This record gives structure tokens, C-alpha cells and sequence, in this order.
């Protein structure tokens, strides 16, 4: 996250850090708790990941330094990638991780509400992007979870900023016309959370952009409302 600040412990209880074990243990991508055995993340985070066996999900983490070999985590039983996914820039940058065990909800770890089918009409004014990603271009994974308040922008306005690309309605953009605040490398899969009627909702999933936090280049997110049926299909399967 560029131009944001250190989070407070327990501020984003749905935020997870998705780690890989092979080659070495490290943070791979963000994610969100959406069910007691479900993580909503981005499909591009699995490029080259040949097995769910090398994955570890950590919830209730503020600092990456909290994670050692003795730290409790959730194993990944199944990686569910949208079957229309080709690449981040073309859309369908969404995936579901079925966890091996149940997440027991606490004040440190609980789920974020998915948007409503009637919430297509709503205008969100308080949207925040969070993650352990880069705060600058050539950087490293951050220790402390970072946060930034970013305004949502219309599809038409986002299309004007992305000549040569096709901003689909399954995409949602957020950014300041002068830049300065955005998600960056390492933040993918993580949430774009909007508070509406004192209720937080998972509006977006960090996906792509042109560099990070540049002027007239708002970050592109997976538009969660447009995937509620797909999510229910995968999670509520008989
Ligand atoms: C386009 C892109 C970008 C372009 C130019 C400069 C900086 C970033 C890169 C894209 C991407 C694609 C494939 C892999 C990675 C990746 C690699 C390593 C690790 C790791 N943990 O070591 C994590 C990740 C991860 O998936 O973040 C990232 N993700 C993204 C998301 C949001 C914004 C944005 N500005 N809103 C920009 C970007």
C-alpha cells in the first residue's frame, strides 16, 4: 500500500495473509474471510502454484514478524479459480480457498459481509484498501498491515484512464486524480472494504493497475457484487 498508514491490531479482522512454503516461506497475497472455511482472494495469486499443499493462511495478524514455524495457521484444502480467468487485466480475477479446518470467530478474526443484490444502487463514500504490499516501486513486503482510504471512481472515468484496455463492469476502480494513494505489488487478493450504514462490505479485491499510485491511474479491483452468485455457487454446493 502506497501513501497509507500502519493499521491498528484488530482493525481489519477479515484480512488474511496467504503464505507459500516452497521455495521459502513468505507472504504471497492478501485475502478476506467470507465464511468459516472460506477465503476470497485473486486468481492471479496462484500463477505457478501447482498444489494447495504449499499454502498457509494466517488470520488475526497485524505484523508479519508474529509468524514463525510455531504460529497457528489454516491449511488449504482446495483452490477454486474462476473458470473464465485468463489474466488480471481481462477480468475474473477471483478465487476461493476452502480451508482444511473451521475458523472460530473472535474479535481478532471474523468475516466481511459480501455486497447485497439490492446494493447495486448504493454509493460508497468510506472505502479502504489494506495489505502488506509495497509502499514504493522497488520495495519489499511490509511488516505491519497498511491501510489507505481511497475514493471509488465510475467505470466511465476509469475507462478514460485506461486507453487500450477494456474496463469491464466486473471491474471496479479506485484512486485520486493526482495519485499518491493506492494498492501495490503484494496487496493483491486483499480487500477494498466499504462502510455503509455502519456495516463493512467487501466491495473489491485488489487486482492490477499501471504501476502504483500514479496520477490518472486508479487501482483496478474485482467488482465483488458481480460475483455473488459465483461465490454462493461454489460455497453453497450440495
Ligand atoms: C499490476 C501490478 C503492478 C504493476 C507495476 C508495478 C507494481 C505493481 C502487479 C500485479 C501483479 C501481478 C502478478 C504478480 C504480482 C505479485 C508479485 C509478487 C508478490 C509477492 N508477495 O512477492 C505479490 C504479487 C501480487 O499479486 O501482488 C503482482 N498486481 C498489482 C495489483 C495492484 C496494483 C495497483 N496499483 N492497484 C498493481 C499491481
Amino acid at each position: 500500500i502506497v501513501g497509507g498508514t500502519a493499521s491498528v491490531r484488530g482493525e481489519w479482522p477479515w484480512q488474511v495473509t496467504l503464505h507459500t512454503t516452497s521455495p521459502t516461506q513468505r507472504h504471497l497475497c492478501g485475502g478476506s474471510i467470507i465464511g468459516n472455511q472460506w477465503i476470497l482472494t485473486a486468481a492471479h495469486c496462484f500463477y505457478g502454484v501447482e498444489s494447495p499443499k504449499i499454502l498457509r493462511v494466517y488470520s488475526g495478524i497485524l505484523n508479519q514478524s508474529e509468524i514463525k514455524e510455531d504460529t497457528s495457521f489454516f491449511g488449504v484444502q482446495e483452490i477454486i479459480i474462476h473458470d473464465q480467468y485468463k489474466m488480471a487485466e481481462s477480468g475474473y480475477d477471483i478465487a476461493l480457498l476452502k480451508l482444511e479446518t473451521t475458523v472460530n470467530y473472535t474479535d481478532s478474526q471474523r468475516p466481511i459481509c459480501l455486497p447485497s443484490k439490492g446494493d447495486r444502487n448504493v454509493i460508497y463514500t468510506d472505502c479502504w484498501v489494506t495489505g502488506w504490499g509495497y509502499r514504493k516501486l522497488r520495495d519489499k513486503i511490509q511488516n505491519t498491515l497498511q491501510k489507505a482510504k481511497i475514493p471509488l471512481v465510475t467505470n466511465e472515468e476509469c475507462q478514460k484512464r485506461y486507453r487500450g484496455h477494456k474496463i469491464t463492469h466486473k471491474m471496479i476502480c479506485a484512486g485520486y486524480r493526482e495519485g499518491g494513494k493506492d494498492a501495490c505489488k503484494g496487496d493483491s487478493g486483499g480487500p477494498l472494504s466499504c462502510k455503509h450504514n455502519e456495516v463493512w462490505h467487501l466491495v473489491g479485491i485488489t487486482s492490477w493497475g499501471e504501476g502504483c499510485a500514479q496520477r490518472e491511474r486508479p487501482g483496478v479491483y474485482t467488482n465483488v457484487v458481480e460475483y455473488v452468485d459465483w461465490i454462493l455457487e461454489k460455497t453453497q454446493a450440495v
